[PDB]
């Protein structure tokens, strides 16, 4: 089966991002962010198109799914640190921006979740 993925960014795109979202990011660290999250995203549907504590964590997915969610890809913050190395912390986040910037997920909130949906 296919899973939809985030493609890593280029480095012109890199380039035309604003300075101060780059700040202390270098190029390589950003995409070596995306290919975790690609990660927790390849994990979390490998687990929803499988036929037990992996059976809570599809329960969970379920549970999170919204009227804006349709048919969606997406993870949230939580996913992150179930599949990946990546801590959801304060670099995280600062990389979130860039990966909003750039057009390569959004937030959807609704229930007190936000869930980061795969442009």
């Amino acid at each position: 089966m296919s899973i939809k993925e985030m493609p890593f960014i280029t480095c012109d795109e890199f380039n035309g991002v604003p300075s101060y979202m780059k700040s202390r990011l270098t190029y390589n660290q950003i995409n070596d962010v995306i290919k975790e999250i690609n990660k927790a995203v390849i994990s979390k549907y490998k687990i929803l198109h499988q036929p037990s504590v992996t059976r809570n964590l599809y329960h969970r997915f379920i549970d999170e799914e919204t009227k804006d969610t349709k048919g969606r890809y997406f993870i949230v913050e939580a996913d992150i640190k179930e599949f990946t190395t990546l801590k959801a912390d304060k670099k995280f986040h600062v990389l979130l921006n860039i990966l909003r910037h750039c057009r390569r997920l959004s937030e959807v909130r609704g229930g007190g979740l936000t869930r980061y949906v795969i442009t």
